[PDB]
């Protein structure tokens, strides 16, 4: 139970990025906090979990931190080689409304916010297909997201019975950083 979560076997495949394939049902360990399927649900899901007063607009802070992270990190992200756009053309697309966030955003955000993000993928049941972890923290301290369908992200909160640590939180400095991007 607690043993199970503590026994997750992560393999690092890319620097700072791991994968695992435990086989367990999301609903045995997590509450799924559903997010609207509007193309911004990656960032809704992160907001849900890092801003204790999240609304339907708070994702703007996460996207702005994604902009901040990109300016610092995109040029050196392996996955940016595949995305291929200049930083400027990428920001334009990434900041467009309803433009999905993905593994590249997760990678940069984990660095910008100094958090560990885990994406748990499922396909037509809630049994996990794979876990993908950005950052070196463990499941109890991570921002846990659920990815389902081809496209959709939801937030996951560890069930109270297993929750341990204090939680990751958008700092006040984060909101300042976020607002800074906006005005520039």
């Amino acid at each position: 139970p607690m043993d199970f979560l503590r026994s997750l076997d992560w393999t690092q495949v890319i620097a700072g990025q791991y994968v695992s394939n435990p086989r367990f049902n999301i609903s045995d360990y997590f509450e799924i906090v559903r997010q609207p399927g509007d193309g911004n649900c990656f960032y809704h899901s992160i907001a849900e979990l890092t801003m204790p007063n999240k609304t339907d607009h708070s994702y703007h802070y996460i996207k702005r931190l994604t902009e901040s992270a990109a300016r610092k990190y995109y040029q050196e992200e392996p996955e940016a080689r595949l995305v291929g756009l200049s930083l400027e053309d990428y920001l334009k697309r990434m900041l467009s409304d309803n433009e999905w966030g993905s593994t590249l955003e997760a990678s940069m955000l984990a660095k910008e916010m100094g958090i560990t993000i885990i994406i748990w993928t499922v396909a037509a049941s809630d049994e996990v297909e794979a876990g993908i972890k950005f950052g070196d923290g463990d499941v109890f301290t991570a921002v846990n997201l659920l990815h389902s369908g081809q496209t959709h992200f939801d937030a996951l909160r560890i069930l109270p019975q297993f929750e341990t640590d204090t939680r990751e939180a958008l700092s006040l400095m984060d909101r300042v950083i976020a607002v800074d991007q906006l005005t520039s």
